[PDB]
């Protein structure tokens, strides 16, 4: 199916969220991380959205999966979009 994920860096790396997420998540704080309003029946990665599911994102996804701060210059981006000096 996708003939070309890894060309950002790692923002498209396997990464579950996405705008498939609901929005490119970090956009200014999307619709919350289900679990987190108390469906933990999405907690699964993938998507049932036929259970529990009230328009919230699921869980897990990789390695630690705390992500917070959105905004689309919420933090320095990295992986080169910060190579760059534009501290303030």
């Amino acid at each position: 199916e996708p003939s070309s994920q890894p060309s950002d860096c790692g923002e498209v790396i396997e990464e579950c969220p996405i705008d498939a997420c609901f929005l490119p998540k970090s956009d200014s704080a999307r619709p919350p991380d289900c679990t987190a309003v108390g469906r933990p029946d999405c907690n699964v990665l993938p998507f049932p959205n036929n259970i529990g599911c009230p328009s919230c994102c699921p869980f897990e996804c990789s390695p630690d999966n705390p992500m917070f701060t959105p905004s689309p210059d919420g933090s320095p981006p990295n992986c080169s979009p910060t190579m760059l000096p534009s501290p303030s």
